[PDB]
């Protein structure tokens, strides 16, 4: 599993791969690991599939109820704090997951949450077995002045490198871009393939 | 145990073998592993017999009550989600089962569910100790343009190969075909034997 | 790791992939797992790299000395028996390897040898984590009447299927053909790529 | 694995199946478990393949050297005693095998030898995971007045029953008949198939 | 312990032995392992004596209350399903028993139930440490066209063979015959002894 | 296993049963547990068959060589002392056996030897899993004034009681009588059967 | 500890010894192990003293309340069934006891109950570490035609033999005789001593 | 620890950092991990310091003696094979090291050797806890057409990224360039600092 | 992690670094470990991030509610006592944290609280893996007569030394000064950088 | 235990404390941990007293023999290499020690050697349980331009700080100064006390 989320001037970019390893072999090639949980919020999942899918359903319900009652979207840091409390309350019988939460309330935010409920905000983060390979690419190439198009190419290259070295990662890359003007937009598969061909990664 | 489920243009095909290994020997040669749980839904079971049989009874009750209350059949993805919640709620005292759910609501669907409640949709899937042999046959021979007759021959060949290499699998092959026009139809035993003789697998 | 060896009327075909998993990641993409150990004999290796490489050097030395002293090539069954004795003598501090030996002395032969020194002759065999996927392809498609060209396509398809489902397998496929008329011939990489394109496996 | 040996008035009949379970699946369907070790002596093997094959080679060498030095064949009880000493000398690092030795010196004999070197003579015996099913057939149907033809049918039925209930057993049945007049004679495969069809076991 | 149950055209035959091994010796020679639990239903027990006896009392109470309330006898498959639920509900603190249930509702039925609640219907079944010896006799001699008298002789021979090879089994054989015309009939001891003498088993 | 040895005025009586439990079932019904190791000396064995048979061969060789060199039979206490040294020298890798040695040099003697080399002389002794049942019979019925005929009946009754309560014991009873006048005499099987019928033990 | 109970034509005889081993030495020489729990019912105890004494008090209360409410004494089999339920309900936190229950309702009965609640009726039974020695005496000497006086001598001899071979048993023997005509009668100590002197057991 | 070695058209570049973690803290900031072992050969070390330093001394002695005896430098693959044998001979009491060997004999070579003696040639490789971060940089930026100057900048960036994410890595970067024309040349520290300032890594 | 708190005549100074080690690498470089929990109270955290963040939220809620109800700020020792009770109440399922609490009520105070609820007041204290290096600096250089400016330089030097020797510590240093006149004041980052340059620590 | 060694322009300074903790209490207050092993070489010891004292005797013998044979003092790096080989040769049954070696051959040197034989040269080093406190003092106060007098005061302050925080350290401080002009000079105790009083450390 390889997930990544980065922040730009007025945008958040999140991306994952699709390989699922069930019973010690590659049983599924097109799993879903990137989800929209609010109007301007997304989340990626890594770890136990069952625990992660339950948490995604919980967050969608909590955020939708929050929006209907208080008439506004929950702030991104409040989303991370809610997840932090939920995971820490069962720390001794925990969800075996690694989570990334990103979105726009008044500025871009990306949060990393561990199984014990620790939440840390960062300019970029990566989770899964392929994360160390992603961090190598981001350390040498990430720039805070990048445009959205340059940021999309950056995450594609980082995940492509992880797939070359992590056997638990593979499949098509899913990319989502979150902005205030356009909201949560998942890039089409053909556009991702076009960028891969232009970058010479196939 | 060997179970398999595939999707076609307008059909779902599921098939299992019948061998049951109780007390470390072959005690039963004609066990039942393929069940109809709704008008257009079927399910296969692998793992502990006691846990699997209880889950089959639960799903039949839930789906029938759902149909009577809401006047329509439960969607296939909703069936998988319900099973996902049930298994995950007892993950630390879990049902030691592997499940496949397939059916037609508006399009063919096949779902794979593990003991921890992880549910992944796929074009085809296989469970049990004989599954890796089935995946080899499906990887080299499956086609999305296959007809129903060609699909039935495909699953028969895949299970036959598994029986040749997995000692935990054996017995007669049971095959079911699910379509909107004809509903859940379990193929007669004589028809299966005729296809086996035509394919030269005996 | 995925290795395979098959016998035909007057030929032996052996093939492997190249992925090496050192320190729990994909460190090497072009490892060597298929070796020529005599004029008409080849061997594939699976398991611990260090143990396997030492055994390859031992077999090359033993077979070359055997040829120089007795003026003839060692029979294939004698090669397997020699390996069987070597592995069994250290069974409690064993080489953690799986071996296939194939060649021509008066007829095609393929032998499978385990870490405890058990040697069994078979018409075809496969070793490594990807072997069960190969056995599924071979069970449904292998024929004793196949030509050499058909046999080469068969092993390529079988290994390609294994690479799609076994994360420990990957990389370019190496194929060798052994005949009395032509000896040990390793197929060129471009020819393998041409067959892959013709089979629609890329 | 299923092996059996019985004694008659002037004959010894030994029979095995051929299935070999290497790496927890059925890797070989035509393994060899019945061996001729002297002019009027045979042996069956069950357990670890590597240990069993080494012992077969040792016994062939010891018995042939014994015949050349003392000009006569080693008595059957002496063969069992030699094996008993060899296994007991390494009882704490033992051969993980179960052995049957049968032959004619002046009268029929069948010996059962365990991994610790215990040797017991009996009118009939069976080894392997399928042995308890064989003992059920022999207890109800064996007779000391049976002819050679009746004895061959008896062992075929006993092994056939074991194959129906023991997943570790399978494949073609090999049968050998030992008499003073004709020596060690392994029955042809076609003759075994004819008896199977006549007995209605296929 | 050795229990067996078989089905015929219009009859069910169940039989057990009587040896009870309490404190690692033969403390009781005339234990009871075959019980009538309904008008046309019987049950055999194997495993822990305390757990088995409690279950027998529970089943007698449940079936008698069922008959009084719904005015008809519980169907045999319903009896097995009720036992399946009871055992599975305590699977992690289970009854350490093996159960056979047989009877007539509209046709003969025999069910095998394990400690985890798995229930499988079969034409014949056997439980206890002596079961593999029984399966050998049944595999070679059982016929679906047998008469009641022939079936009684069959189960007597099968249990007699088990007593010759299983030290945990012994004592007098108890046999019950269930038919629609005559109900649950336990054969007298003298009749069993007469059949044993006629079969030459003493 | 049940062995017994008693002393009288001018005689030693030793007796065993024949059941051998190999692989957790009754594999052999006619094992040999009573051996003549010298002109006026016998020995019984209990425990691991392989260890016991090796010790019997060692004692026969040592005693025969002793007789040829020193021209007289080894005294019974000297036989026990030799066994005591042999077993104690390997106490941390011991023979897992229980031994009884009895004979006549100038007076009757019976010695009990354990796996650690402890040797104790006694008027009577019993070894094996059935020994406590034998001791009950001997405590209530043994008399030092008994004749040889009365002593033979005593050991037959004691072993018969053990067979009724110890599942590891069974089969025909072998009895040997040692006297100075007649030497080592093994009673014929028909004579044992006659005594059993006269005692009402069948 | 040594307890015994036997049945005769119209009587039940129960007997125990008195030695109690607390803190790994003989702390008490005159413990009580035989109790009257009803007008025609007795019980013996073996195992943990604390658990056994609590059960004796429970049974006295239950049986006395039963007699007052239903105006008749509880049947002996009903007493055993009540104990069976009580012990089985706490099988995973059990009473570490072995129990014998004997008495007269319409015929003599003796029941043996283990710690898991298994209850088996038998003509005679014995519990405790000295039981195997008692079974040896009973197997060779018990007769169903014995008188009460002969039965009392039988149990005295059996317990005396156990005291000679079991270090955990010792002390004075307590004997009770239960008949319909005379009820529960505990024999006086002087009468027991007189029988011991007459039998030559001191 | 972070080590890296890459191959170019006519050059080999190897580089390490200097941090040593002794007793769970940073005790040494200027450790030595890159060594010249021959005229055109270098080696990097990772793992246990004591084991690594001993191996470096062994290799220097072996290669110098080899050069003096055979008058030529040992080929790079021969160096790796010698190390492979040394490590595998003690695999059960192994050197806990990870090694890279690079040099020029007729063409550039880089070999990776593990603790068990497995040796694999590759175009580039990295060892130590910081290796996955290096592989991310190399996967996205390495080119086989790079010049020596571009290659030096590449390894500096890769190690700098590792130091930002691996707490076990740090300190000054040491770089060596091996060519046929100039031999083994270790770059001066000031030149490395100049490149770091030019790359904006400080 | 490195945290420090010191007391002066009329001030409290607390300082931390920012490195967070999640999944055994440096995932976050700008974590937050210093918090204001009241008008004149601060707290530092070390250990499990999830547990620490939950405790910070609890303390902010408790102290704010305390201020609103009792109209005054909670005394510093009362803050430590409240934390002491909370941690000790769950000592067997504890928060895996190390805490420092400092502030002004009528005089400077610094409290150290462990995971078991032990609270000790001290003139200065340090927590985390880098604490022993800080204590070395404080032991040799701390003075109770220091000014606020001198105290700020002292904590900067102490943390800088810890970062040079503790791999778990790193990043920018955050410093807060608490006085009655000015309240809780967190020093700006540029001011910290200016002091670092003036002290020659970069 | 606290030991320290530093290098200056033309001098080496080594210092230790004297507390020895034998049987979990302070048994000795004046242990010796600083030794002269050559004309210009010293060594400090930490860890197991028995192992350390043996190594000191070995080094004195080796260095004195080296000086007599080769007529010159062994170089400091050669001393460390010799110790490195000795410790690594017994790494699996190692000396549980931490060692510092310092001296002058042509320039000052200080080497740190661990139990596995790893040797690293450094400008300064410290061993023992009090070492982290020393490193804090050295990081903030050590200067390469210090005079000998300033260096002596530095090590005294560093060890004094360690004694205030490490319970395993205590007692009088021993200091040695090594120069080419004056050789190995151990400072008198009164001079150390004078410096302690001047520094205000008492």
């Amino acid at each position: 599993t390889t997930t990544v989320g980065i922040t730009l001037k007025d945008a958040v970019i999140m991306a994952t791969e699709r390989r699922v390893t069930m019973e010690n072999f590659i049983m599924h090639k097109n799993g879903k690991k990137l989800f929209q949980i609010d109007t301007y919020t997304g989340m990626t999942i890594a770890g136990l599939v069952g625990d992660a899918q339950v948490l995604v359903r919980y967050m969608k319900a909590e955020l939708e109820l929050y929006r209907l009652q208080r008439r506004v979207n929950m702030p991104i840091e409040a989303v991370a704090t809610l997840l932090s409390n939920m995971l820490n309350q069962v720390k001794y019988m925990p969800y075996m997951v690694q989570l990334l939460v990103g979105g726009i309330d008044t500025a871009p935010h990306v949060f990393s949450i561990d199984a014990a409920g620790g939440s840390v905000e960062d300019i970029y983060a990566s989770t899964g077995s392929g994360s160390p390979f992603v961090y190598g690419v981001l350390e040498s190439q990430y720039s805070e002045k990048m445009t959205v198009d340059e940021g999309v190419d950056l995450v594609i290259r980082a995940i492509s490198a992880a797939k070359q070295r992590d056997s638990a990662s593979g499949g098509m890359i899913d990319v989502a871009v979150i902005t205030r003007k356009d909201g949560y937009v998942q890039l089409p598969t053909d556009q991702i393939e076009s960028r891969i061909r232009k970058l010479g990664l196939i």
